[PDB]
Protein backbone atom coordinates (compact mmCIF):
# COMPACT_ATOMS: atom_id res chain seq x y z
CA UNK A 1 0.00 0.00 0.00
CA UNK A 2 1.41 3.65 -0.70
CA UNK A 3 -0.71 7.02 0.50
CA UNK A 4 -0.75 9.53 -1.91
CA UNK A 5 -1.78 13.42 -1.20
CA UNK A 6 -3.52 15.82 -3.62
CA UNK A 7 -3.90 19.70 -2.81
CA UNK A 8 -6.30 21.43 -4.90
CA UNK A 9 -8.09 24.43 -5.71
CA UNK A 10 -11.33 23.24 -7.27
CA UNK A 11 -14.28 24.89 -6.39
CA UNK A 12 -16.20 22.12 -4.75
CA UNK A 13 -19.55 24.06 -4.58
CA UNK A 14 -23.05 23.49 -4.22
CA UNK A 15 -24.04 21.28 -7.85
CA UNK A 16 -20.91 19.85 -8.30
CA UNK A 17 -19.74 16.35 -8.08
CA UNK A 18 -17.14 17.31 -5.01
CA UNK A 19 -13.60 15.93 -4.97
CA UNK A 20 -13.63 14.16 -2.42
CA UNK A 21 -16.49 11.80 -3.65
CA UNK A 22 -14.75 11.56 -7.01
CA UNK A 23 -11.01 10.14 -4.58
CA UNK A 24 -13.55 7.83 -2.84
CA UNK A 25 -14.45 6.31 -6.54
CA UNK A 26 -10.05 5.41 -7.13
CA UNK A 27 -10.06 4.51 -3.38
CA UNK A 28 -12.79 2.01 -3.47
CA UNK A 29 -11.29 0.20 -6.13
CA UNK A 30 -7.58 0.53 -5.72
CA UNK A 31 -6.70 -0.25 -2.09
CA UNK A 32 -2.77 -0.18 -2.80
CA UNK A 33 -2.97 3.13 -4.09
CA UNK A 34 -4.72 5.18 -1.37
CA UNK A 35 -5.35 8.73 -1.66
CA UNK A 36 -6.02 12.19 0.20
CA UNK A 37 -7.65 15.53 -1.86
CA UNK A 38 -7.23 18.46 0.38
CA UNK A 39 -8.63 21.75 -0.81
CA UNK A 40 -6.38 24.72 -0.40
CA UNK A 41 -7.95 26.98 2.64
CA UNK A 42 -6.95 30.22 1.08
CA UNK A 43 -7.07 32.54 -1.95
CA UNK A 44 -5.88 31.10 -5.29
CA UNK A 45 -2.35 33.09 -5.37
CA UNK A 46 -1.40 31.66 -1.73
CA UNK A 47 -1.29 28.26 -2.75
CA UNK A 48 2.44 28.26 -4.45
CA UNK A 49 3.60 30.31 -1.52
CA UNK A 50 2.59 27.33 0.56
CA UNK A 51 3.83 24.91 -1.95
CA UNK A 52 7.38 26.65 -1.42
CA UNK A 53 6.96 26.56 2.11
CA UNK A 54 5.80 22.81 2.34
CA UNK A 55 8.76 21.74 0.06
CA UNK A 56 11.50 23.67 2.04
CA UNK A 57 9.65 22.24 5.50
CA UNK A 58 10.01 18.72 3.41
CA UNK A 59 6.13 18.11 4.50
CA UNK A 60 4.67 18.65 0.87
CA UNK A 61 1.82 17.14 -1.00
CA UNK A 62 2.72 14.50 -3.41
CA UNK A 63 0.36 16.51 -6.09
CA UNK A 64 -0.87 19.54 -6.09
CA UNK A 65 -2.46 21.73 -8.56
CA UNK A 66 -0.46 24.14 -10.77
CA UNK A 67 -1.51 27.08 -12.78
CA UNK A 68 -0.11 26.74 -16.29
CA UNK A 69 1.27 30.22 -15.94
CA UNK A 70 2.57 29.55 -12.28
CA UNK A 71 4.57 26.19 -13.58
CA UNK A 72 7.93 28.51 -14.61
CA UNK A 73 7.47 30.06 -11.11
CA UNK A 74 7.59 26.85 -8.97
CA UNK A 75 9.83 25.07 -11.87
CA UNK A 76 12.51 27.95 -10.57
CA UNK A 77 11.93 27.88 -7.10
CA UNK A 78 13.08 23.78 -7.49
CA UNK A 79 9.30 22.66 -6.33
CA UNK A 80 9.13 20.06 -8.92
CA UNK A 81 9.86 15.76 -9.45
CA UNK A 82 10.70 15.25 -13.68
CA UNK A 83 7.88 12.58 -14.54
CA UNK A 84 8.67 12.46 -17.80
CA UNK A 85 8.42 8.77 -18.69
CA UNK A 86 5.46 8.80 -16.68
CA UNK A 87 3.51 11.24 -18.28
CA UNK A 88 4.50 9.99 -21.90
CA UNK A 89 2.79 6.67 -20.80
CA UNK A 90 -0.64 9.15 -20.56
CA UNK A 91 0.25 11.83 -23.34
CA UNK A 92 -2.55 10.33 -25.56
CA UNK A 93 -5.40 10.78 -22.97
CA UNK A 94 -4.85 14.55 -22.73
CA UNK A 95 -4.75 17.97 -25.55
CA UNK A 96 -1.20 18.50 -27.05
CA UNK A 97 -1.10 22.71 -26.58
CA UNK A 98 -1.92 21.98 -22.54
CA UNK A 99 0.38 18.82 -22.29
CA UNK A 100 3.33 21.09 -23.63
CA UNK A 101 2.38 23.77 -21.06
CA UNK A 102 3.27 20.81 -18.18
CA UNK A 103 6.91 20.64 -19.82
CA UNK A 104 10.48 22.60 -19.28
CA UNK A 105 13.47 22.14 -21.84
CA UNK A 106 11.56 18.58 -22.96
CA UNK A 107 10.84 17.62 -18.99
CA UNK A 108 7.32 16.97 -17.87
CA UNK A 109 6.39 17.98 -14.46
CA UNK A 110 2.86 16.31 -14.06
CA UNK A 111 -0.20 16.35 -16.00
CA UNK A 112 -2.51 19.11 -17.39
CA UNK A 113 -6.16 19.03 -15.58
CA UNK A 114 -8.19 22.18 -17.41
CA UNK A 115 -8.10 25.47 -19.91
CA UNK A 116 -9.13 28.73 -19.52
CA UNK A 117 -10.26 30.27 -22.63
CA UNK A 118 -12.08 33.72 -22.56
CA UNK A 119 -15.40 34.08 -23.90
CA UNK A 120 -18.44 36.31 -23.77
CA UNK A 121 -21.58 35.85 -21.65
CA UNK A 122 -24.57 38.07 -22.63
CA UNK A 123 -28.70 38.65 -22.01
CA UNK A 124 -29.12 37.25 -25.24
CA UNK A 125 -33.07 37.43 -24.14
CA UNK A 126 -32.61 41.09 -23.25
CA UNK A 127 -30.36 42.40 -26.36
CA UNK A 128 -33.29 41.27 -28.32
CA UNK A 129 -35.63 43.28 -26.40
CA UNK A 130 -33.50 46.40 -25.82
CA UNK A 131 -32.41 46.05 -29.88
CA UNK A 132 -29.16 45.33 -30.01
CA UNK A 133 -26.90 42.67 -31.41
CA UNK A 134 -23.46 41.09 -30.20
CA UNK A 135 -21.16 44.17 -31.57
CA UNK A 136 -18.84 42.65 -34.26
CA UNK A 137 -16.11 45.64 -34.32
CA UNK A 138 -14.42 47.40 -31.83
CA UNK A 139 -16.40 50.67 -33.02
CA UNK A 140 -20.00 48.59 -32.49
CA UNK A 141 -18.92 47.65 -28.96
CA UNK A 142 -18.20 51.14 -27.78
CA UNK A 143 -21.44 52.69 -29.40
CA UNK A 144 -23.81 49.94 -28.45
CA UNK A 145 -22.04 49.88 -24.69
CA UNK A 146 -23.00 53.84 -24.57
CA UNK A 147 -26.14 52.96 -25.73
CA UNK A 148 -26.86 50.65 -23.11
CA UNK A 149 -25.28 52.63 -19.99
CA UNK A 150 -27.50 55.35 -20.82
CA UNK A 151 -30.40 53.30 -19.47
CA UNK A 152 -27.97 51.68 -16.50
CA UNK A 153 -27.49 48.26 -18.45
CA UNK A 154 -23.82 47.25 -19.15
CA UNK A 155 -22.45 44.89 -21.51
CA UNK A 156 -18.71 45.15 -20.97
CA UNK A 157 -17.10 45.11 -17.62
CA UNK A 158 -13.32 46.12 -16.42
CA UNK A 159 -12.43 43.96 -13.15
CA UNK A 160 -9.53 45.33 -11.29
CA UNK A 161 -9.04 43.12 -9.33
CA UNK A 162 -8.53 40.54 -12.69
CA UNK A 163 -6.27 42.71 -14.57
CA UNK A 164 -3.53 39.82 -14.73
CA UNK A 165 -5.52 37.79 -16.58
CA UNK A 166 -8.62 39.68 -17.97
CA UNK A 167 -5.47 42.21 -19.84
CA UNK A 168 -2.99 39.94 -20.71
CA UNK A 169 -5.65 37.38 -21.72
CA UNK A 170 -7.70 39.89 -24.16
CA UNK A 171 -4.42 41.86 -25.28
CA UNK A 172 -2.67 37.57 -25.69
CA UNK A 173 -5.56 36.70 -27.77
CA UNK A 174 -3.24 38.36 -30.86
CA UNK A 175 0.49 37.97 -29.42
CA UNK A 176 2.66 37.06 -27.02
CA UNK A 177 4.47 39.24 -23.97
CA UNK A 178 7.07 36.82 -23.18
CA UNK A 179 9.31 35.26 -25.39
CA UNK A 180 12.62 33.02 -24.60
CA UNK A 181 15.95 33.79 -27.10
CA UNK A 182 18.88 31.53 -26.55
CA UNK A 183 19.91 32.54 -22.42
CA UNK A 184 17.25 35.88 -22.23
CA UNK A 185 13.29 36.63 -21.25
CA UNK A 186 12.39 39.21 -24.26
CA UNK A 187 9.36 41.32 -22.72
CA UNK A 188 6.67 43.70 -23.97
CA UNK A 189 3.75 44.01 -22.80
CA UNK A 190 3.21 46.71 -25.05
CA UNK A 191 2.09 45.20 -28.12
CA UNK A 192 -0.56 45.88 -30.63
CA UNK A 193 -3.24 43.76 -28.66
CA UNK A 194 -2.42 45.45 -25.78
CA UNK A 195 -2.64 49.13 -27.52
CA UNK A 196 -6.18 47.98 -28.78
CA UNK A 197 -7.26 46.87 -25.17
CA UNK A 198 -6.19 49.66 -23.87
CA UNK A 199 -7.89 51.88 -26.15
CA UNK A 200 -11.58 50.14 -25.92
CA UNK A 201 -11.42 49.78 -22.48
CA UNK A 202 -10.19 53.85 -21.90
CA UNK A 203 -12.92 54.53 -24.39
CA UNK A 204 -15.69 52.56 -22.44
CA UNK A 205 -14.57 53.77 -19.19
CA UNK A 206 -13.87 57.53 -20.42
CA UNK A 207 -17.82 56.92 -21.14
CA UNK A 208 -19.31 55.21 -17.73
CA UNK A 209 -20.02 52.29 -20.24
CA UNK A 210 -18.24 49.47 -18.18
CA UNK A 211 -18.79 48.33 -14.74
CA UNK A 212 -15.85 48.24 -13.28
CA UNK A 213 -16.65 46.35 -9.72
CA UNK A 214 -14.00 43.94 -8.52
CA UNK A 215 -15.19 40.72 -10.12
CA UNK A 216 -15.03 38.61 -6.55
CA UNK A 217 -16.61 41.59 -4.53
CA UNK A 218 -20.06 41.54 -3.51
CA UNK A 219 -21.08 44.87 -5.72
CA UNK A 220 -20.10 41.82 -8.88
CA UNK A 221 -22.76 39.24 -7.39
CA UNK A 222 -25.22 42.68 -7.46
CA UNK A 223 -24.75 43.44 -10.95
CA UNK A 224 -26.17 40.13 -12.36
CA UNK A 225 -28.68 39.81 -9.57
CA UNK A 226 -29.87 43.13 -9.85
CA UNK A 227 -30.25 43.08 -14.38
CA UNK A 228 -27.49 45.49 -14.53
CA UNK A 229 -24.97 43.57 -15.62
CA UNK A 230 -26.35 42.18 -19.36
CA UNK A 231 -22.69 41.00 -21.19
CA UNK A 232 -19.50 40.95 -19.91
CA UNK A 233 -16.13 39.04 -21.28
CA UNK A 234 -15.78 36.02 -18.90
CA UNK A 235 -13.15 33.05 -18.04
CA UNK A 236 -15.10 29.60 -19.77
CA UNK A 237 -14.85 27.78 -16.02
CA UNK A 238 -16.49 31.30 -14.22
CA UNK A 239 -19.85 29.54 -16.15
CA UNK A 240 -21.23 27.87 -13.10
CA UNK A 241 -19.47 30.24 -10.22
CA UNK A 242 -21.52 33.22 -12.45
CA UNK A 243 -24.77 30.98 -12.33
CA UNK A 244 -24.30 31.00 -9.05
CA UNK A 245 -23.74 34.88 -8.46
CA UNK A 246 -26.97 35.51 -10.41
CA UNK A 247 -29.29 34.54 -7.75
CA UNK A 248 -31.79 33.38 -10.93
CA UNK A 249 -31.82 36.50 -12.85
CA UNK A 250 -31.59 35.92 -16.46
CA UNK A 251 -32.56 32.36 -16.31
CA UNK A 252 -33.28 30.88 -19.45
CA UNK A 253 -32.33 33.88 -21.20
CA UNK A 254 -28.50 34.45 -21.16
CA UNK A 255 -25.79 33.02 -24.18
CA UNK A 256 -21.87 32.73 -24.71
CA UNK A 257 -20.47 33.42 -27.98
CA UNK A 258 -16.91 34.31 -28.39
CA UNK A 259 -14.66 36.60 -27.91
CA UNK A 260 -15.82 39.67 -30.80
CA UNK A 261 -12.46 41.23 -32.85
CA UNK A 262 -12.84 43.99 -30.52
CA UNK A 263 -8.99 43.93 -29.91
CA UNK A 264 -7.36 43.48 -33.37
CA UNK A 265 -7.28 39.14 -32.69
CA UNK A 266 -9.69 38.56 -34.94
CA UNK A 267 -11.70 34.83 -34.84
CA UNK A 268 -9.03 34.06 -31.88
CA UNK A 269 -8.90 34.30 -27.91
CA UNK A 270 -6.55 34.62 -25.01
CA UNK A 271 -5.92 32.47 -21.50
CA UNK A 272 -7.30 33.16 -18.12
CA UNK A 273 -5.95 30.58 -15.67
CA UNK A 274 -6.25 27.13 -16.61
CA UNK A 275 -4.00 24.20 -14.63
CA UNK A 276 -2.29 20.99 -14.41
CA UNK A 277 -1.17 18.85 -11.65
CA UNK A 278 1.95 18.64 -10.53
CA UNK A 279 4.28 15.88 -9.17
CA UNK A 280 6.33 17.70 -6.37
CA UNK A 281 10.31 17.29 -5.38
CA UNK A 282 9.93 15.35 -2.54
CA UNK A 283 7.03 12.94 -3.63
CA UNK A 284 8.12 9.39 -2.93
CA UNK A 285 5.24 7.74 -5.23
CA UNK A 286 5.09 9.59 -8.59
CA UNK A 287 4.28 6.47 -10.48
CA UNK A 288 1.35 5.53 -8.63
CA UNK A 289 0.45 9.44 -8.19
CA UNK A 290 0.90 9.84 -12.02
CA UNK A 291 -1.77 6.39 -12.49
CA UNK A 292 -4.20 8.04 -9.97
CA UNK A 293 -3.94 11.67 -11.73
CA UNK A 294 -4.43 10.25 -15.07
CA UNK A 295 -7.48 8.56 -13.72
CA UNK A 296 -8.73 11.66 -11.57
CA UNK A 297 -7.91 13.93 -15.06
CA UNK A 298 -10.38 11.71 -16.93
CA UNK A 299 -13.38 11.65 -14.93
CA UNK A 300 -14.85 13.91 -17.30
CA UNK A 301 -18.56 14.52 -16.80
CA UNK A 302 -17.33 14.98 -12.73
CA UNK A 303 -14.77 17.89 -13.87
CA UNK A 304 -16.91 19.51 -15.71
CA UNK A 305 -19.11 20.06 -13.12
CA UNK A 306 -16.89 21.64 -10.91
CA UNK A 307 -16.49 24.08 -14.45
CA UNK A 308 -13.53 22.82 -15.96
CA UNK A 309 -13.04 22.53 -19.80
CA UNK A 310 -10.76 19.59 -19.64
CA UNK A 311 -7.65 19.09 -21.03
CA UNK A 312 -8.76 15.16 -21.15
CA UNK A 313 -9.73 13.66 -25.06
CA UNK A 314 -11.06 10.42 -23.32
CA UNK A 315 -14.19 11.25 -23.54
CA UNK A 316 -16.94 14.75 -24.30
CA UNK A 317 -18.71 15.56 -21.46
CA UNK A 318 -22.54 16.92 -22.56
CA UNK A 319 -22.90 20.75 -20.85
CA UNK A 320 -24.10 20.33 -17.69
CA UNK A 321 -28.17 20.67 -16.83
CA UNK A 322 -27.70 23.47 -14.79
CA UNK A 323 -26.05 25.03 -17.36
CA UNK A 324 -27.99 24.79 -20.19
CA UNK A 325 -30.80 25.67 -17.83
CA UNK A 326 -29.46 29.27 -17.34
CA UNK A 327 -28.06 29.67 -20.76
CA UNK A 328 -31.11 29.51 -22.64
CA UNK A 329 -30.92 25.46 -23.60
CA UNK A 330 -27.25 26.08 -25.54
CA UNK A 331 -24.77 23.93 -25.65
CA UNK A 332 -21.97 26.24 -24.23
CA UNK A 333 -19.70 23.33 -23.64
CA UNK A 334 -19.14 23.08 -27.59
CA UNK A 335 -18.95 27.45 -27.46
CA UNK A 336 -16.03 26.55 -24.63
CA UNK A 337 -14.59 24.08 -26.77
CA UNK A 338 -14.68 26.25 -29.41
CA UNK A 339 -13.01 29.27 -27.77
CA UNK A 340 -10.19 26.59 -26.37
CA UNK A 341 -9.20 25.77 -29.82
CA UNK A 342 -9.10 29.44 -31.07
CA UNK A 343 -6.61 30.12 -27.67
CA UNK A 344 -3.23 32.08 -28.76
CA UNK A 345 -0.15 30.54 -27.56
CA UNK A 346 0.77 32.80 -24.96
CA UNK A 347 4.45 31.70 -22.68
CA UNK A 348 4.32 32.68 -18.91
CA UNK A 349 7.31 34.40 -17.57
CA UNK A 350 8.57 32.76 -14.36
CA UNK A 351 6.78 35.32 -11.31
CA UNK A 352 3.86 36.53 -13.35
CA UNK A 353 2.29 36.17 -9.80
CA UNK A 354 4.10 39.64 -9.10
CA UNK A 355 3.68 40.93 -12.57
CA UNK A 356 -0.42 40.48 -11.63
CA UNK A 357 0.06 42.12 -8.25
CA UNK A 358 1.30 45.02 -9.38
CA UNK A 359 -1.32 45.23 -12.48
CA UNK A 360 -3.91 44.79 -9.99
CA UNK A 361 -3.02 47.99 -8.27
CA UNK A 362 -3.07 50.39 -11.63
CA UNK A 363 -5.89 48.64 -13.35
CA UNK A 364 -7.83 50.20 -9.63
CA UNK A 365 -6.35 53.86 -10.81
CA UNK A 366 -7.20 52.92 -14.45
CA UNK A 367 -10.98 52.12 -12.86
CA UNK A 368 -11.03 55.74 -11.71
CA UNK A 369 -9.70 57.89 -13.84
CA UNK A 370 -6.63 58.24 -12.07
CA UNK A 371 -4.46 56.52 -14.44
CA UNK A 372 -4.93 55.18 -17.76
CA UNK A 373 -5.79 51.81 -19.15
CA UNK A 374 -2.46 51.84 -21.04
CA UNK A 375 -0.58 52.72 -17.81
CA UNK A 376 -1.32 48.82 -16.69
CA UNK A 377 0.80 47.45 -19.41
CA UNK A 378 2.94 49.89 -18.69
CA UNK A 379 2.83 48.82 -15.27
CA UNK A 380 3.40 44.97 -16.16
CA UNK A 381 6.36 45.76 -18.77
CA UNK A 382 8.11 47.34 -15.75
CA UNK A 383 7.24 44.37 -13.00
CA UNK A 384 8.17 41.36 -15.50
CA UNK A 385 11.77 43.24 -15.95
CA UNK A 386 12.22 43.51 -12.31
CA UNK A 387 11.14 40.08 -11.74
CA UNK A 388 13.12 38.47 -13.44
CA UNK A 389 15.43 39.84 -12.61
CA UNK A 390 15.38 39.83 -9.22
CA UNK A 391 15.02 36.11 -9.20
CA UNK A 392 18.43 35.91 -11.40
CA UNK A 393 17.54 35.41 -14.82
CA UNK A 394 18.31 37.17 -17.58
CA UNK A 395 15.79 39.40 -19.25
CA UNK A 396 16.01 41.79 -22.67
CA UNK A 397 13.69 44.51 -22.93
C1 LIG B 1 -5.32 32.31 -12.57
C2 LIG B 1 -6.04 31.84 -11.33
O1 LIG B 1 -5.51 31.09 -10.50
N1 LIG B 1 -7.28 32.32 -11.15
C3 LIG B 1 -8.07 31.97 -9.95
C4 LIG B 1 -8.52 33.25 -9.27
O2 LIG B 1 -7.38 33.81 -8.67
C5 LIG B 1 -7.42 35.25 -8.44
C6 LIG B 1 -8.33 35.58 -7.28
O3 LIG B 1 -8.08 34.75 -6.13
C7 LIG B 1 -8.08 37.05 -6.94
C8 LIG B 1 -8.89 37.44 -5.72
O4 LIG B 1 -8.78 38.87 -5.62
O5 LIG B 1 -6.69 37.24 -6.66
C9 LIG B 1 -5.76 36.99 -7.68
O6 LIG B 1 -4.47 37.08 -7.17
C10 LIG B 1 -3.92 38.41 -6.98
C11 LIG B 1 -4.00 38.62 -5.49
O7 LIG B 1 -5.33 38.82 -5.03
C12 LIG B 1 -3.23 39.86 -5.06
O8 LIG B 1 -3.15 39.88 -3.64
C13 LIG B 1 -1.83 39.81 -5.59
O9 LIG B 1 -1.31 41.07 -5.20
O10 LIG B 1 -1.90 39.65 -7.01
C14 LIG B 1 -2.41 38.34 -7.26
C15 LIG B 1 -1.80 37.76 -8.56
O11 LIG B 1 -0.62 36.98 -8.18
C16 LIG B 1 -5.97 35.57 -8.19
O12 LIG B 1 -5.24 35.52 -9.40
O13 LIG B 1 -9.49 32.95 -8.28
C17 LIG B 1 -10.63 32.30 -8.77
C18 LIG B 1 -11.68 32.30 -7.69
O14 LIG B 1 -11.26 31.60 -6.51
C19 LIG B 1 -10.18 30.89 -9.20
O15 LIG B 1 -11.38 30.21 -9.60
C20 LIG B 1 -9.20 31.04 -10.34
O16 LIG B 1 -8.54 29.83 -10.70
C21 LIG B 1 -9.20 28.96 -11.63
O17 LIG B 1 -10.11 28.14 -10.94
C22 LIG B 1 -10.81 27.19 -11.75
C23 LIG B 1 -11.73 26.45 -10.81
O18 LIG B 1 -12.76 27.33 -10.32
C24 LIG B 1 -9.78 26.24 -12.46
O19 LIG B 1 -9.09 25.45 -11.46
C25 LIG B 1 -8.77 27.03 -13.27
O20 LIG B 1 -7.76 26.23 -13.88
C26 LIG B 1 -8.13 28.12 -12.39
O21 LIG B 1 -7.35 29.00 -13.23
ZN1 LIG C 1 13.03 49.30 -18.22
Amino acid sequence: VVNITYMHRLPDSKGMTLVNDIVAKWNKEHPNIQVKATKFDGKASEMIKKLETDVKAGNAPDLAQVGYAEVPEVFTKGLLQDVTDEAAKYKDDFASAPFALMQVDGKTYGLPQDTGPLAYFYNAAEFEKLGITVPKTADELIETAKKTAAQGKYIMTFQPDEAMMMMSGQAGASGPWYKVDGNSWVVNTQTKGSKAVADVYQQLIDNKAALTNPRWDASFDNSIQSGQLIGTVAAAWEAPLFIDSAGGTGAGEWKVTQLGDWFGNGTKTGSDGGSGVAVLKGSKHPAEAMEFLDWFNTQVDDLVSQGLVVAATTADAKTPQKWSDYFSGQDVMAEFKTANDNMGDFTYMPGFSAVGAAMKQTAAKAADGSAKVSDVFDTAQKTSVDTLKNLGLSVKE
